[PDB]
């Protein structure tokens, strides 16, 4: 979900 992970 975040731009890096999940």
């Amino acid at each position: 979900g975040s731009p890096l992970f999940d």
